[PDB]
Parts: structure tokens; C-alpha cells; sequence
């Protein structure tokens, strides 16, 4: 029993990093067979980031301006090119270490593992959740663009985020691994801010069945509600409302723990109105939203990855 | 910017993880250099468990009756014994990718990271901390008995943690790789119970640092306080003694935010009489024990690992 933030385990993809140099701009890439592929605006400098052309920029570059940087063996790049907000470096050798994998493209509410890296080297892995306003609440400084997030699923690795930039409320904001940003910001120094959050209702749910599972029960009640009322209440405190896929997803947790998901939600309108009253769940003195029904099943049944 | 739990990456211990079965038990062992370290029970049956000889049930063992697994190549056993809770098990090949590393000890208040793993195969990873009770507080289910915990320094793996088993409240205990429990723990099916726990207080204070160096400053006060009558107020909370060795700790915290730690100890003083009135600090609504100075100095920094 029990019940952590957990992230995948991060080998396959720690082979995967290298160190991308171009004048006196580094940050990390990600080496996949003979590509590697990371942020367009490492070829910028200090005044190219207010309004670049990137197209422009890119034009006045050579393969041999771009160092890369596998651990401490040098990389030759043989061809280059711009896809949307990533550069791809053609290199003269195939990562060996490539595992099994896929570029895919999550939906708020999604989860997944990222691992911060500085100039190459990996420093943490942690779990992330993709808002409803196409930010992360990350940790990235300086250098660690070119950082992916990602999933694993039996021996393949689904590749979903690439590191940019940080926006001024201290979130963060990055691309899929086709170049295209997760909701509507640039790589520019714009004034743009994340926009309004809301909370992920689903696996709000999700989480106070981890909880049933794991022996808190304080919360639950004999009321039930309609989804139509609980959508109303869902509305007033930000959060999105439930569909019926949701309940649906909620199906496999409701079944395990005999709490019809209808009777879990009039549970959530209680936490809601009234707060806890100085009592947790699962450690926490908040309601969790950053586990979805699929993490719950994984962790509170044992999945392992090969 | 932004704080998250963070765990090292997993790639070097993924490689040293194998499933060592003995009759109808399988768990996780650990292989470095030609050795297989494991949970001593793991040659126990289910009527073994109650109260078992250990070293008369080894002795009526063969090197034959473990089967160790090393993902889909079978490691064949050519010696075994007993250091204290763990077995040894001698195979015939030397783990190519052994890390450099040690067997360390830790203190109650210290962190590291947990490599969950399932029939040698890891699951995910955390951070935990060992609390000043012995115990750990993880997500561990049936099988993961062997799963490590570890620190990374550079390059050298610090192993710390062997899993063995779950108490009642739902926390786990473990030995470190000598074999040696935390705390007052045996494995074997007794009546055994965590026992009273404390707040590390020295790791709030830290984690108050860390909220500071990112933008949260509401908790921040004009006041201050002698050692001594902040050592009064924690007893009444339950929070552990501070030391001066501990304000020595968070003298490089102090200076890089200008809040002396005494200081920074009147704030935290007037969060335990009067709460946190419906804010949150780093995205929590506790006061977190769970990260060290030297964690916060390490994220809020960018140090990696190679
Ligand atoms: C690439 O390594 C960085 C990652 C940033 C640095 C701090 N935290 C991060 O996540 N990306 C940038 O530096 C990015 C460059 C473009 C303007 C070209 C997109 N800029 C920012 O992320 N910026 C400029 C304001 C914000 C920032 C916030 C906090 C510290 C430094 C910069
Ligand atoms: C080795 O894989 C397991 C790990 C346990 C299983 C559930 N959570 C864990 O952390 N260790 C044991 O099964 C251990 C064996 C000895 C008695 C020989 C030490 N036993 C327990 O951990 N037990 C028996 C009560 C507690 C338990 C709690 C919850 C579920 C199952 C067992």
C-alpha cells in the first residue's frame, strides 16, 4: 500500500541526452538514431531573442557552427534543418542506446515523467501534469531547455514534451517533439502569461479512490448526486466539469471499491462546501488533481516497464 | 524557478536489478560485481514467515534452489550466505553495468530515492525521507520486497535502502545493504508497530528557504526569536529539537535570501500558533518535512550527475 507522486523509471531516456553548443548558447538535445533534436532558439543570442527570424538566422548557419556533445565524445553534424520550434542536427553516428519509441501529443490532463538536464548530464527526474491551460508547474532553470517529458509503455517510450521557457507566474511552457507548442505562446520574450487554470475534476476522483484503496474513508457519505448537479457545484469553485467518458474511465475504481462514481462526486460537493476541516488525504491537505485513473490503476496495482 | 519532489535519475540501479525466485517466492535482488544481494526471506514459506530460524532454513538450501533472473538470461548461483537480514548470492558473471558505488547508512531526516521494482523489472521512482521513527512512508505492494533506495554523488551510486516489509499503519521498514534493519524491526509476522513520529523541523525551515528563493513571501514577519524559545514552541507541536549545528546548515540559504535563520524561525513559530488562514506555500497546504538543505541548495541550483 501507499501512495507517491511517482515518476517512470528514466535509463532509457538518460541515454538519450547530449549537449547542444552554438556560439555561447547551450542546452540539451535528445539523440534518437542519426537526429538530434532540440530547442530552434539555441542558434539565438542575447539580442536575437527579442524578435528573431528564425528562418533568417538559421540561413546564416553552417553544420560545423552546431557542437554536439554525447558525454565526452563529439558529435560531427552532417545536415540541419528547422521543423516548426525544433531544430533537427543530422549526425554521422546512430545513437546505439536508442530504445523503441513514438512522438506523441498529450491532452491537458495527461500525465507524464520529465527529466531536467544540464548541458547533457540528467539532474532529477519528477512527475508532471499537462494544465488545462497548456502550462506545466515544473522545475527548470537556466540551461535545462531540451529537457523531454515522456511515457513508457512495456519497452516503448512515447516522447510527449520538449522544455522552453518559463512564463512570469513561474510556470512553464514547451512543445511536443514536432516542434509545436502546447497552447498559444512562442519562442520570442513577449509579454505573454499563462491565462486562467482550472482544476482537473477526473482526477480529483481518481485520486479519493487511491485514497478508499489505501484506508482513508473519512470523506465518503451516504448522499448521492446527479451529474447534472454536480456539474453545477463544479462550476462555481473552477472546476471542469464531468462527462459521461469520465465516468465511464471511473468505471475499473468504482468497481474495486464499491463507491458508485456518482456517490464519490457528491462526496467531492462535500470537500468542496465545507474543506476538510484540519484532516488530510493521502498526506495531503489539498485535493489532488495531478493523478489521472490510469496512474491510480498502475501504482495501486503494480504495472513495471521492459 | 518552480520546486518539485525530485528523485535522482534511475538509469545505473536499473541496471543492477534482477529476480531472484526460491520455491513459489519471488522478490528483487540487487547485482553488482559477481554478487546478488536480497531479502533474506525470500527462502521462507508461507508457515516460515511466522517465526522462522533463518540460519536452518539456509543451511537446508543449495546454491540450485535460487534461480536468479536477469531480465531474459538466467544467472547461475555458485555460492550463498547470510549477512545479517540479506543474502549473498555468488553468480558465475560480474554485472558489466556495475556503477561505482558504496553502502552507506543514513540518519533520520535524510532523503533518497526509491527505485520500485516488480520480478526484477522497475516500476517507477520517488523521494522519500527516513523519518526520525525508522520508517519510510512509500508505495510498496506484494514483490517489491528488494527494491533499493540510493543517492547519486556525481558518478557513485550511495546505496542506502533494501525494502522488506509493511506495518500496520501502512509505512514500510527495511535494512540498509549490510543487512542491518532501521529501527526496532525484525522480519518475521510479529505485532510490530511504527511508534511515535516527529516533524523534522531543520528541513521546514528549508523548505520555507526554498519557498522564499521562488517568489512566496506572505509567511515572511518582522519578528524574531532566540533559539531557545523556538525550541519551546516545537516541543509543543510535536517538531523536533533545533540544534546550532542546524542553523549552521542553513547559513548558505540564509545569506542567498537575506533572512536570517532565527528570523525564518519566527516565521515558521507563527504558522504552528496560527496556520496557514487558506494559503499554501510551494503549492501545499502542510508545512513539508521531506526536503533537505542540501536538496534545496541542489534544485535551486541545477547540479547534475555524470
Ligand atoms: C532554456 O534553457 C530556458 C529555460 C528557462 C530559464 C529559466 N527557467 C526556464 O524554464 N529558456 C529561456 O531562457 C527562454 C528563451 C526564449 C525567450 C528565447 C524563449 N526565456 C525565458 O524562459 N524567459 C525570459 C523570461 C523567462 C525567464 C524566467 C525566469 C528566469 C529567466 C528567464
Ligand atoms: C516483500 O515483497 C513484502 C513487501 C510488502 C507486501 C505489501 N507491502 C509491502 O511493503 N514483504 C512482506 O510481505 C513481509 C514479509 C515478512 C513477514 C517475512 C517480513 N510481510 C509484510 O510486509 N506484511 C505481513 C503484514 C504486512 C502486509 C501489509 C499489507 C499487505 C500485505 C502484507
Amino acid at each position: 500500500s501507499g501512495f507517491r507522486k511517482m515518476a517512470f523509471p528514466s535509463g532509457k531516456v538518460e541515454g538519450c541526452m547530449v549537449q547542444v553548443t552554438c556560439g555561447t548558447t547551450t542546452l540539451n538535445g535528445l539523440w534518437l538514431d542519426d537526429v538530434v533534436y532540440c530547442p530552434r532558439h539555441v542558434i539565438c543570442t542575447s539580442e536575437d531573442m527579442l524578435n528573431p527570424n528564425y528562418e533568417d538566422l538559421l540561413i546564416r548557419k553552417s553544420n560545423h557552427n552546431f557542437l554536439v556533445q554525447a558525454g565526452n565524445v563529439q558529435l560531427r553534424v552532417i545536415g540541419h534543418s528547422m521543423q516548426n520550434c525544433v531544430l533537427k542536427l543530422k549526425v554521422d553516428t546512430a545513437n546505439p542506446k536508442t530504445p523503441k519509441y513514438k512522438f506523441v501529443r498529450i491532452q491537458p490532463g495527461q500525465t507524464f515523467s520529465v527529466l531536467a538536464c544540464y548541458n547533457g548530464s540528467p539532474s532529477g527526474v519528477y512527475q508532471c501534469a499537462m494544465r488545462p491551460n497548456f502550462t506545466i508547474k515544473g522545475s527548470f532553470l537556466n540551461g535545462s531547455c531540451g529537457s523531454v517529458g515522456f511515457n513508457i509503455d512495456y519497452d516503448c517510450v512515447s516522447f510527449c514534451y520538449m522544455h522552453h521557457m518559463e512564463l512570469p507566474t513561474g510556470v512553464h511552457a514547451g512543445t511536443d517533439l514536432e516542434g509545436n507548442f502546447y497552447g498559444p505562446f512562442v519562442d520570442r520574450q513577449t509579454a505573454q502569461a499563462a491565462g486562467t487554470d482550472t482544476t482537473i475534476t477526473v482526477n480529483v476522483l481518481a485520486w479519493l479512490y487511491a485514497a478508499v484503496i489505501n484506508g482513508d474513508r473519512w470523506f465518503l457519505n451516504r448522499f448521492t448526486t446527479t451529474l447534472n448537479d454536480f456539474n453545477l457545484v463544479a462550476m462555481k469553485y473552477n472546476y471542469e466539469p464531468l462527462t459521461q467518458d469520465h465516468v465511464d474511465i471511473l468505471g475499473p475504481l468504482s468497481a474495486q471499491t464499491g463507491i458508485a462514481v456518482l456517490d464519490m462526486c457528491a462526496s467531492l460537493k462535500e470537500l468542496l462546501q465545507n474543506g476538510m476541516n484540519g484532516r488530510t488525504i493521502l498526506g495531503s491537505a489539498l485535493l489532488e488533481d495531478e493523478f489521472t485513473p490510469f496512474d491510480v490503476v498502475r501504482q495501486c496495482s503494480g504495472v513495471t516497464f521492459q
